[PDB]
């Protein structure tokens, strides 16, 4: 249920933070700052350590490009990827094809969720800048539906946004997102952990604590 | 004036095509399919060869993330990067900061242009899927205006779209995009060359032809 955001400025420190987890597998997130500096090598490392990877690059391009890229991210070793719903139904559908195409027969393709509206986008922005004329809340549900219709597995959403989306898309539509306890109460499926864990003095015990608050 | 899209499935194939240009510097584009499989090393290679590099990754994320990622792409040696205007003025302004922060003093930061509406997005998609209520053309100029307001140097646009853009943003706002000669008459600053060059049996001769037709 936990996705540890490896928001570190180098492979050096990533490696350092993960040392105690050499015996405790984790579901980790690789953002675009780290991936653009380390390349596919960082995923190989994480995979070797035995961790599952969420390659968070938010692909948003034309259908065929996202497809070939997703095919490549499958080959790389990602367990979860994401895209912008703003990319359109066609692009999202092509992303899924790319994943199956880069996934060996029998085995399961890497999960793929969609960004609806970034957590940093407020009403004023949706209104004046993006020129979308429907409340932020409805716009998020719409994009989430678009993603569900396109064959995606879920979406990235604010904790108190999860119930609304699941009501619209089905309770099996993943909600990746406050207290782990609160997060769980709001309907999220996965919680993205940041400094809370990555900057703790006792990472292994903090992680155990984390699982207990959620339980 | 020419930006060669290195749309090849592998680094070997890329190095194979560029061999004859070992003595003829080019402005090349690295898409997300190639960059996500070769990482920052492919840029180093291109840089070693003496080519300028357009890292076309269309970053679209929260402000701080794009900023840290741009600082990194500058360190990687990118001469031109891009972003989605859909990310908002704040994210776009943050991209410029990251680029400056990753550029040595006295040196020039790498250029940054924005995607307004992907060339693969049609009227129906903008209407039904995105929730944007203004015509496609007006939304494009708007987003371009948004990018100009943010400090970006230009945008990616259709050949027959640059006149409208420059009229709205200023003749100095770059238009990166039909025949070379045609693309020129339509107001574009740069034309992305595809298979017509990368799959030419006589690339050096062909390259000379393009420059002549443009001239």
């Amino acid at each position: 249920p936990f996705i540890v955001a490896l928001d570190f400025p180098s492979k050096q420190e990533v490696e350092r933070f993960l040392r105690p987890f050499a015996g405790t597998p984790l579901f980790v997130k690789v953002g675009m700052e780290l991936y653009y500096q380390e390349g596919p090598a960082i995923v190989a490392f994480l995979k070797e350590q035995g961790h599952a990877v969420f390659l968070d690059l938010k692909l948003h391009d034309i259908p065929n490009t996202v497809k070939q890229a997703m095919k490549g991210l499958a080959r790389v070793g990602a367990d979860l990827v994401n895209v912008h719903a703003a990319g359109g139904r066609r692009m999202m559908e092509a992303a899924i094809e790319g994943l199956d195409a880069g996934t060996p027969s029998g085995r399961m393709r890497p999960r793929c969720i969609a960004v609806t509206q970034l957590t940093s986008t407020d009403e004023r922005m949706l209104h004046e800048e993006l020129w979308i004329s429907r409340p932020l809340v409805e716009t998020v549900a719409h994009y989430a539906a678009l993603a569900k219709e396109s064959g995606l597995d879920g979406v990235v959403c604010s904790a108190n946004e999860a119930a609304f989306i699941k009501e619209r898309c089905g309770a099996s539509f993943l909600a990746v997102t406050v207290t782990p306890r609160k997060a769980r109460a709001l309907g999220s499926d996965y919680i993205v952990i940041g400094r809370s864990l990555t900057r703790a003095a006792d990472p292994l015990r903090t992680y155990a604590r984390l699982q207990h608050e959620w339980n």
